């Protein structure tokens, strides 16, 4: 019943159109949360990916059968794409950007943004915990250069900080996004 010309749909509707920048390939899909757990536009754990928004909403167009379409307010999306009335935007703190965060490791924690890692770990727990796989929460484990260095690079507070080279937390970097590449799925 919310029409896609409404002043705050996605707002009203409960789910939020994201980007995902990396290296290579910028993409758009759908996330929100449902008793605290993430949920994507995907299924089987794997989260559908789409090049452009204009894809992302002919895709939404069409009847589907994945993890988002029995929600509620999944109709309304539907309706909205067929009505020609979708307008898929993303706000700013549903921007996530991977690119360049393994070159910047490599550079020791001083060559990390904050900002952007904070955003990014963020969007990393939710694809682990949607795609119900340990490979996040084990790799971010404070134990382990990688999680010892991401906890630094996100508390301003921390004097522990992670001595070169950062070659360990290079390498764990690169599993991890690989792990995440495995996770998005081109449609």
């Amino acid at each position: 019943v919310v029409l896609g010309g409404d002043r705050d749909f996605w707002l009203q509707v409960g789910i939020d159109p994201i980007q995902i920048m990396t290296g290579t390939a910028t993409f758009y899909t759908l996330r929100c949360y449902l008793d605290d757990r993430p949920i994507f536009l995907g299924r089987n754990g794997r989260i559908s990916v789409f090049g452009s928004e204009r894809a992302l909403a002919r895709y939404l167009a069409d009847e589907h059968d994945h993890d988002l379409s029995d929600l509620s307010t999944y109709d309304d999306i539907r309706t909205a794409a067929t009505d020609g009335s979708l307008a898929v935007a993303v706000t700013d703190d549903n921007v996530y950007v991977l690119s360049g965060l393994v070159d910047d490791f490599a550079d020791g924690p001083d060559a990390v943004d904050r900002e952007q890692l904070d955003l990014a770990v963020e969007l990393l727990r939710d694809i682990g915990d949607y795609s119900e796989d340990s490979a996040v929460d084990k790799a971010l484990e404070t134990t382990r250069p990688l999680g010892q260095l991401v906890a630094y690079v996100l508390d301003p507070h921390s004097v522990g900080k992670p001595t070169a080279p950062y070659a360990a937390a290079v390498r764990e970097w690169e599993k991890l996004e690989r792990f995440v590449e495995s996770r998005l799925r081109r449609e």
